[PDB]
């Protein structure tokens, strides 16, 4: 079963109901618990990071650097938490709203699958990585989002700038699909 875990996001009800739209189980679990609650459950298959205003006022974040054995699609935060962990940087861009963000040839054929090369899709410039640490590696770079999605080789992590939860993502919910569908397969 795929565990949701929020770090100071409201929007975390995207994920677990996009989920169940998509026939894949999953809890979500609020911060203020013990990081043991996500750790008692190695068995799990995937894990979601919920956006939030910062990763570095919660002490689970630590949880999440540690519980990189299982694979983790970081969302808007999310990605900013396996910067600070790695010993990476993150700032502001454009705080601006209504913005495009297309991404050329790339992808990781994992989780980017029924997307094609180039496409126009919705994604805020907020925040995003500043550094550029080593380790990482990029599934798929925008025009103006180049860090819209990051993996690391050296063990089975990820993480993304847009928010693939909500609707009006274009070519967002298929990343969230797909990653969701490939970790959501469960036994009976």
């Amino acid at each position: 079963m795929i565990v949701i875990l929020d770090n100071g996001g409201q929007y975390v009800h995207r994920i677990h109901r996009s989920l169940k739209y998509i026939g894949v189980s999953s809890k979500i679990v609020p911060n203020t618990t013990p990081l043991e609650e996500i750790e008692s459950n190695k068995e799990v298959k995937g894990i979601i990071l919920s956006g939030g205003p910062d990763i570095e006022k919660a002490k689970n974040c630590i949880d999440i650097a540690l519980n990189a054995k299982l694979p983790i699609l970081g969302i808007c935060l999310g990605h900013q938490l396996i910067a600070l962990a790695y010993g990476g940087e993150v700032g502001r861009a454009e705080a601006e709203e209504y913005a495009l963000t297309k991404v050329y040839v790339d992808k990781e054929n994992d989780l980017f699958k029924n997307v094609p090369r180039e496409f126009n899709a919705w994604a805020s410039h907020k925040d995003e990585v500043k550094k550029v640490p080593e380790g990482f590696e990029i599934l798929a770079h925008s025009d103006i989002c180049q860090v819209e999605a990051m993996k690391h080789k050296t063990k089975p992590i990820y993480g993304v700038q847009f928010h693939p939860e909500v609707a009006h993502t274009e070519y967002g919910n298929e990343i969230l699909k797909n990653f969701c569908k490939v970790c959501g397969y469960k036994f009976e």
